[PDB]
């Protein structure tokens, strides 16, 4: 029942990411109007001060986010794991939420303001998700972690949904920096919610029933630890973690791929000006969540009723969500001048990449549940780096700006993302492991 109290945990874990992921990305189109302004035959007022940032200086801004995200990956893991991940995750989204109110001013006082901004910002955030992954670690039946981790996961896409065209409207209604003092107000109401009724661990729930505690504490029975100690020697050496890194790597590197470069190759090569109705940009993201949703609940149908294996379901979907985007990425480079294909393909290919949200993105709590928020910060410390590293390959691998450099980075990500898919589907694993018990 949606008035339970794990699934209450997982709708306000939804608003909270949908919240911080709001907060992110509304950056990149609130910059259009703060600063100061051929292969396919070109198909194609404001208050306030504006500013004069190059290009150069605006990637700088954007993307200083992630080298704060990178830092406090595993540190919030471990903390997490240690403590538990209420306070972790309700003050990092706070803290995302109250730097932002302060956005219009760090920009007037110039780019270092900015740029510090931004990392705080990052720091602060980099402890949400392996604070999630260690709260699920204590709120998630086995056989309802599918449904859970998808449901609260699914604010991100929702997120950037709701983001993208919600601060265009307020930057044009209104002045661009109502666009923060709204989403950090927002965020600060959500985290005064947050802080109320949710509770790190179904026992320290003041409003839980009995028997849903009872049910919870005895699914979570046999797959909790008792060494008390982190064993970092056994899970360096795991190879079923490596495959989860592995593929998380990848999936990282499509995704920044389909919507990084993918929306910068329609308009350097298809002249398309991806938005073009302001929705356009949108409709990748809202596929990708109603698959995430939709692909939680048939996994976790699939191992309650037809008595998949876990390992079996996580190959299956990580096969899915791993594939159809590479595959629908390669014939996204083919498509000359198409402006529609093309918006369309962007559009199948992060649609199917929902389907991971039940592939190895939760393959970090059935391996071991105890130290999901550690496995975690462990394996986003290294899929972040796709995300900083890769504008660099994308602009050293288009140095003149034709056809066939695009299909070859979009070769490379094809590739990248086969290589993971495969290495996961072989090394993964379904089971507790024998170290997290």
């Amino acid at each position: 029942v949606c008035c339970s109290a794990r699934y209450n945990l997982a709708i306000l874990a939804f608003f909270g990411f949908f919240i911080v992921y709001a907060l992110r990305v509304n950056l990149s189109v609130a910059l259009v109007d703060m600063v100061d302004s051929k292969a396919c035959p070109e198909h194609s007022n404001q208050t306030g001060k504006k500013y004069q940032w190059d290009a150069e200086t605006q990637g700088w801004i954007l993307g200083s986010f992630f080298y704060g995200y990178i830092i406090t990956q595993i540190p919030g893991g471990y903390v997490a794991s240690k403590i538990g991940g209420k306070m972790l995750l309700g003050f990092g989204i706070l803290g995302t939420a109250v730097l932002t109110l302060f956005t219009p001013i760090a920009a007037d006082l110039g780019v270092g303001p900015l740029i510090v901004l931004k990392a705080l910002e990052g720091l602060g955030e980099g402890v949400t998700f392996p604070a999630m992954h260690a709260m699920w670690s204590s709120w998630a039946p086995p056989l309802e972690r599918s449904k859970l981790l998808s449901i609260s996961y699914a604010g991100a896409q929702l997120g950037t949904v709701i983001s993208l065209p919600l601060s265009g409207i307020i930057c044009y209604y209104m002045n661009w920096t109502y666009v923060f003092y709204f989403f950090g107000t927002i965020g600060i109401f959500w985290f005064l919610l947050w802080i109320w009724l949710v509770s790190d661990t179904p026992q320290k729930h003041k409003r839980i029933s009995h028997y849903e505690k009872e049910y919870i504490l005895s699914s979570l029975r046999n797959q909790l630890s008792s060494q008390k100690s982190v064993p970092w020697v056994p899970i360096l050496k795991s190879l079923p973690l490596w495959a989860i890194v592995v593929a998380h790597f990848s999936y990282n590197w499509t995704f920044y791929t389909l919507l990084t470069l993918l929306p910068t190759y329609m308009k350097e090569i298809l002249r398309f000006n991806v938005q073009e109705n302001g929705f356009l940009s949108s409709l990748p993201y809202l596929g990708s969540w109603l698959c995430m949703i939709l692909s939680g609940q048939a996994a976790d149908n699939l191992r309650a009723k037809w008595n998949f294996s876990t390992l079996c379901v996580r190959r299956i979907f990580s096969l899915i969500g791993m594939i159809g985007p590479a595959v629908f990425l390669v014939a996204a480079g083919f498509i000359g001048c198409d402006y529609s294909l093309a918006v369309a393909f962007l559009t199948i290919s992060t649609t199917l990449g929902g389907f991971c949200s039940s592939g190895f993105s939760i393959n970090h709590l059935d391996i071991a549940p105890s130290y999901a928020g550690i496995l975690l910060g462990i394996t986003n410390t290294f899929a972040t780096i796709p995300g900083m590293v890769g504008p660099v390959i994308a602009k050293s691998l288009t140095p003149d700006n034709t056809v066939g450099e695009w299909q070859t980075v979009f070769y490379i990500a094809a590739a990248i993302n086969v290589f993971g898919a495969i290495f996961f589907t072989l090394f993964a694993k379904g089971e507790v492991q024998n170290w997290a018990l």
